[PDB]
Formats: C-alpha cells, sequence, structure tokens
C-alpha cells in the first residue's frame, strides 16, 4: 500500500531512540548534525535561534511562517540522525563520536573519510581545523588518537609508519597546503584507480608534528576575499609498513554548500556535492568531480567507513540554508537502508 511511506518512517524511529553504541554491526555511514551557538554579531542584530535540539538524535527546526492573510506561525520541522549536537557540544564531544570510531578503521587495514558540510560561516573548519587554531580540530584530535593506537599492543607488531598530507581543491585539480599551493595533476589509468601525482607525503611522529603541518597548511589557505570558504580541504592521515599503504583516513573540510559571471564556479562545488552524495550512497551498496576523484578508492573498498556531520547555523536569517543543508544530509542518511 504506502510501504514506501512505512520503511522511511520505521527508519525515522529506528534513529530516533538512538542508542549510541550504534557496536560491530556494519556501519559503513554516519550521518551527525551539529547546531553552533549564535556568535557576537548574529546576537546584536538579535538574531533568533530558531533550532532546537531536544534529544540526541533529534533536532527540530522552528521555521518562521505566514498565514497568506499575514498571520504568523511556526512550522516545527522534525530531523534525526545518529547523533545531534547542540551548541553546548565542545570539538572533543564531538569529536568523539565521529571521527574517533574510525581511526580504528584504517588499523584494521580500511579507509575512512569525515566531512564536514555546510553552508558558510556554520562551523566547518572550526569543527575541522581548530577553533590561532589547530590542536583543538578533529584533525589534530585524530592524529593523537592515531598514535596512542599505533604504540597500542595490538598494534605494536605491525612496525607502521605514520604519514600525513595536507591539499586543497579549487576548480579543478589539486593544490597541496604542504608544498606551497603547488598545483597538482591527477591522473586515471585505465583501470579504476586515481592518482596525485606530485602530492607531498610527510612523516610524522609526535602529535606535535601533525600539529605543525596543520598550522603551516591553513596557512596556506587562509592567507592571500573568502575563497578558503569556496574550495575543498583535505587533510590525510596514511598508514604504511613498507609496501603498499596500511591505512588512510581522510579528513575533509568542504566549501560552502550554499553555493553572474565568475561566480558560475558555484556549479563545480553543487557538481561535486552532488557526486559526494551518490559515492557516499554508493557505499551502502554518477557524473565525476575532482574531489569524489581523488576519494575515489576511499569508497569503492568494501572495508570503508565514512562520517558525515552537518554543521548548522541557528540564526533564523540562515533557516533556508538550514533547510537545505538538513535535506541534503537526510537523503545521505537513508543510504543505510
Ligand atoms: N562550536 C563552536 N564554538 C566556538 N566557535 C565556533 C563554533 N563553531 C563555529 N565557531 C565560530 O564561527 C565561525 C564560523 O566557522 P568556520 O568559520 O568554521 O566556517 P565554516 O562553516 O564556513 O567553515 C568561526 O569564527 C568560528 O570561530
Ligand atoms: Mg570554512
Amino acid at each position: 500500500p504506502n510501504w514506501e511511506f512505512a520503511r522511511m518512517i520505521k527508519e525515522f524511529r529506528v534513529t530516533m531512540e538512538c542508542s549510541p553504541l550504534t557496536p560491530i554491526e556494519e556501519h559503513r555511514i554516519c550521518v551527525c548534525v551539529r547546531k553552533r551557538p549564535l556568535n557576537k554579531q548574529e546576537l546584536a542584530k538579535k538574531e533568533i535561534d530558531v533550532i532546537s535540539v531536544p534529544s540526541k538524535c533529534l533536532l527540530l527546526v522552528h521555521e518562521p511562517k505566514l498565514k497568506v492573510d499575514l498571520t504568523k506561525y511556526l512550522e516545527n520541522q522534525a530531523f534525526c540522525f545518529d547523533f545531534a549536537f547542540d551548541e553546548t557540544a565542545s570539538n572533543e564531544v564531538v569529536y568523539r563520536f565521529t571521527a574517533r570510531p574510525l581511526v580504528q578503521t584504517i588499523f584494521e587495514g580500511g579507509k575512512a573519510t569525515c566531512f564536514a558540510y555546510g553552508q558558510t560561516g556554520s562551523g566547518k573548519t572550526h569543527t575541522m581545523g581548530g577553533d590561532q587554531n589547530a590542536s583543538k580540530g578533529i584533525y589534530a584530535m585524530a592524529s593523537r588518537d592515531v598514535f596512542l593506537l599505533k604504540n597500542q599492543p595490538r598494534y605494536r607488531n605491525l612496525n607502521l609508519e605514520v604519514y600525513v598530507t595536507f591539499f586543497e581543491i579549487y576548480n579543478g585539480k589539486v593544490f597541496d597546503l604542504l608544498n606551497k599551493k603547488a598545483k597538482l595533476r591527477v591522473l586515471e589509468d585505465s583501470r579504476q584507480q586515481v592518482q596525485v601525482v606530485g602530492l607531498q607525503e610527510y612523516l610524522v611522529t609526535c602529535a606535535d608534528d601533525v600539529i605543525k603541518m596543520i598550522n603551516m597548511g591553513s596557512a596556506c589557505r587562509t592567507s592571500g576575499n573568502s575563497n578558503s570558504s569556496r574550495s575543498h580541504a583535505c587533510f590525510q592521515i596514511l598508514l604504511r609498513t613498507k609496501g603498499r599503504l596500511h591505512g588512510k583516513f581522510s579528513l575533509v573540510d568542504l566549501a560552502g554548500n550554499e553555493r553572474r559571471q565568475t561566480r558560475m564556479e558555484g556549479a563545480e562545488i553543487n557538481k561535486s556535492l552532488l557526486a559526494l552524495k551518490e559515492c557516499i550512497r554508493a557505499l551502502g551498496q554518477f557524473r565525476e568531480s575532482k574531489l569524489t576523484q581523488v576519494l575515489r578508492d576511499s569508497f569503492i573498498g568494501e572495508n570503508s567507513r565514512t562520517c558525515m556531520i552537518a554543521m548548522i547555523s541557528p540564526g533564523i536569517s540562515s533557516c533556508e540554508y538550514t533547510l537545505n543543508t538538513l535535506r541534503y544530509a537526510d537523503r545521505v542518511k537513508e543510504l543505510s537502508h
């Protein structure tokens, strides 16, 4: 009869109680939304907070609406996600239920990828790079735990070495942020696999190391506006035991999703995001793009997980961008079903 509506509802319930242990089931895909709090500006123009997250996996959007006759009312729309962080959640907290549970996956010899997605000024970079910033952001934290996991009994007889790469994608091709924005070439041989020629891998033996690389890169990404907010940032943690690659973790700081003549470039951002969504969806089982081309191998393997973190500015003034972001997340999530 209406099984299609039934399934989507069941789905909504299954996710609505949410046992954070969601564990050794098989969860290749993780979707989490995160409301930031209102900043100073927004508070000064006395902007309205239209987001509420009453439970750990239920976000509500109090979108404002006018009746044809000008009457005011609210369309309290409710969404659900594996995990729903409020404005009080610190990075570490967010990091714990998102990026953390994936580290192990690179050690088990898998490939992981965590994505920061949302409108511009929502939080993506503040979450990935750090609130100067680094060391508090997910790149750092994730690094920290990669070492703590390497000198581990179980992972000691592995003899692995830790490597890190930092690059940005902006309108076609790649630019290494660790080799002075040196533009790089992307090739695809005659079987499925892509390769970014010239990407610089830096050996790291300490969290303080990876934090140096992070500052350097972020330094060559925000100095020279609002471009950073129009490029894809991608930090990689790689594990080699000499020979091939053991495991790989791709942390990606996406460009505004809310994105004339040259501004038409937003079409490249939108193709990528549409590409991403389909690759991710392919995982739980389409007009290529640079981004999804570079991270191709991290979606095709069977031993590969990924966590999407949808950032959200709570201001009423961003309501329509919020809804956009949520909607996009919704489709990413119901990929596990
Ligand atoms: N949870 C948070 N706690 C404190 N400051 C935050 C938080 N999230 C975002 N911010 C602040 O908000 C701004 C927007 O984030 P970034 O600047 O992360 O934007 P975007 O989502 O465009 O990458 C930054 O000034 C950052 O310091
Ligand atoms: Mg940003």
